[PDB]
């Protein structure tokens, strides 16, 4: 007779498993453990993932019947699905029905620098530059305004993002911080010279240095292009 109905030992209930994102292929992620003290079969343990639920994440791993382990089955990637929830079932092989025992699992992917800041091109049609705009004759310093538009996908320290101007300003008109915020260094005059254009690098490198370059390929870098408000002068 089945007298006992599986244990589980590890993990405890409630875990949240944390493992690197990007893993390879059939990489261990866990050693499930349930015990029963039943004789024989009634005491034998399988172990297997609950699949009737609408919850899919079981696609992304393999549990072993006899040994537990869990490995990887696919990528993960954590800028695709960051956690996963699994139910783990350990079933003995009882008479014509056996005893089993769930207990949900969720497993998240810690983060890998594995993303660079890349800028979105504007619809085809509509101009491929952010567009900035100053008051002629501003003074040294001024706020031309924020470039931004580039994106790390990472996290925290892995997703940092600098600003530098890559080729375009032979002239020194703007400084450019790190932070994005454009400045004005020189007298700049609507009625000589109106517009300028100039290509910005998105990068988590802090001391990036200009070393050829394609704004149709390359979305670490776009154009800035800046125009001077009139004033009556
Ligand atoms: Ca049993
Ligand atoms: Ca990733
Ligand atoms: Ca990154
Ligand atoms: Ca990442
Ligand atoms: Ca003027
Ligand atoms: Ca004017
Ligand atoms: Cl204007
Ligand atoms: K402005």
């Amino acid at each position: 007779v089945n007298d006992n109905r599986p244990v589980f030992v590890r993990p405890p209930n409630g875990t949240i498993l944390h493992i690197k994102e990007e893993i390879p292929l059939r990489s261990n992620v866990y050693e499930v453990y349930a015990t029963d003290n039943d004789e024989g079969l009634n005491g034998a343990v399988r172990y297997s993932f609950l699949k009737t639920t609408g919850n899919r994440d079981w696609e992304y791993f393999t549990i072993d019947p006899i040994s537990g382990l869990i490995q990887t089955a696919q990528r993960l990637d954590r800028e695709k699905q960051a956690v996963y929830s699994l139910i783990l079932v350990a079933s003995d092989l009882g008479q014509p029905v056996p005893y089993e025992t769930m207990q949900p699992l969720q497993v998240a992917l810690e983060d890998i620098d594995d993303n660079e800041p890349l800028f979105v091109r504007p619809p085809k049609g509509s101009p491929q530059y952010q567009l900035l705009t100053v008051p002629e004759h501003s003074p040294r310093g001024t706020l031309v305004g924020n470039v931004t538009g580039a994106v790390d996908a990472d996290e925290g320290p892995n997703a940092i993002v600098y600003y530098f101007i890559a080729a375009g300003d032979e002239d020194k008109n703007f400084h450019l911080q790190p932070d994005g915020r454009l400045l004005v260094l020189r007298d700049l005059d609507r009625e000589t010279e109106a517009t300028f254009s100039f290509i910005v690098k998105a990068s988590s490198n802090r001391s990036w240095t200009p070393p050829a370059l394609d704004l149709l390929t390359d979305l670490t870098l776009q154009e800035v292009r800046v125009v001077l408000e009139d004033i009556n002068d």
